[PDB]
């Protein structure tokens, strides 16, 4: 199909909300932004950016309106528009987002990288 | 690493060129656009699009300078912004894309997607 050899499942829109995110998951004190996708009818959180580089744990709410928490990969680094001034920001994948959920995300910041 | 399991390689930004394609090898008479992005300093395309929904083969210049044929997976489609029209659009990814470099089209395109 439309996305190849064991397909399968497209994933639809990017968006943005607030969240928190920390060095372990007991401090989460870190108000973040957390970037996620539709996949069949139900939001995915894939990544979160931050200024702070020393990101391990993400925090948020499920579909089902409860608290989760998890675990992030190593942060990527990118200059990113923001107004007239361009800033350092690390980016933060969840741990096994899928590859696609991955690229999604940076291909919707793509337009507003400007060092990397 | 940032991008997890087998890791590796991080595609950087999405750009747009004109393109030719076809329903077969021998006939890439349709003007369409594809999208690209950088791997390691070289540019990889990732998709085309077009408002034909027929096609099968792309055709482009590598970065030898040489004119070259790919095969296209079967087409998604969707309602893209495009003025203050919307039209449907059909976009095609190139046989064997990265799962990662398609989502990074997907994500670039998410912007100006409303239906699907």
């Amino acid at each position: 199909g439309p996305l190849g050899s064991n397909n399968e499942l497209m994933p639809h829109g990017v968006k943005t909300k607030a969240c928190v995110a920390g060095v372990d998951q007991a401090h989460c004190s870190v108000e973040s932004k957390c970037y996620y996708t539709s996949i069949s009818g139900s939001s995915v959180v894939a990544a979160i950016t931050s200024s702070n580089p020393n990101l391990k744990v993400a925090s948020f709410l499920n579909e089902a309106g409860n608290q989760i928490y998890v675990d992030l990969d190593p942060p990527c680094k990118f200059g990113m528009k923001v107004g007239d001034k361009v800033e350092v920001v690390y980016l933060y994948f969840i741990k096994n987002t899928r590859s696609i959920v991955r690229g999604m995300v940076l291909g919707a910041i793509s337009n507003v990288v400007v060092l990397q």
